[PDB]
């Protein structure tokens, strides 16, 4: 699809069976999605925002659904304002900024 | 241009005279540049996302060039860790996320 951004570039998205709302966001390098549980071990991460530094959990090589496309990469769980899909799975679906 | 996102988005714009470099961010409502100073009159926000919170100045109705495409809106200043181009300018230069 192409989509404007004269609203918030909310997708739906599939991970561990669950619908969630999350933002395409190309200025995020990682996908941070907000607590829940997924399969597996985890290893630490900083992560850096706006407003500072938050520890997150990192899962590699999760099935993720996105927009009605598969991708299967590293998911941050953690404290985040918003659900957010970075690059690392942007550029799994094949996504561009256009202008 | 079509801007793939195997790296990150970063365009030269001019703003207040200056070449800055930037961020074009899908996650982002707002803009929001490091210190500078900027002509008329501005207010205080808060603005939020991942770590928190930080104060920046609100200035209204300011021309800036993003990768040479002029557009006009609202540029918010503070202590960002990095650049940012957010919706309310990428609309403006005619921006879509496409897959
Ligand atoms: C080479 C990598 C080294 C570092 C490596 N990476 C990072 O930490 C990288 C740089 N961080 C990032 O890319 C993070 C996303 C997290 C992540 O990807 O891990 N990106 C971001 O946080 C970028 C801006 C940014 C970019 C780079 C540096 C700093 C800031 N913003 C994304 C973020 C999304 C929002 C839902 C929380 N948007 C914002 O912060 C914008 N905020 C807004 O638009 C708000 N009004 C809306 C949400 C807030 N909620 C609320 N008020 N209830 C703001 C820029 C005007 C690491 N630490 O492992
Ligand atoms: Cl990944
Ligand atoms: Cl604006
Ligand atoms: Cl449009
Ligand atoms: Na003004």
């Amino acid at each position: 699809p192409q989509i404007t951004l004269w609203k918030r570039p909310l997708v739906t998205i599939k991970i561990g069976g669950q619908l969630k709302e999350a933002l395409l966001d190309t200025g995020a390098d990682d996908t941070v999605i907000e607590e829940m549980s997924l399969p597996g071990r985890w290893k630490p991460k900083m992560i850096g925002g706006i407003g500072g530094f938050i520890k997150v959990r990192q899962y590699d090589q999760i099935i993720i659904e996105i927009a009605g496309h598969k991708a299967i990469g590293t998911v941050l769980v953690g404290p985040t304002p918003a659900n957010i899909i970075g690059r690392n799975l942007l550029t799994q679906i094949g996504a561009t900024l256009n202008f």
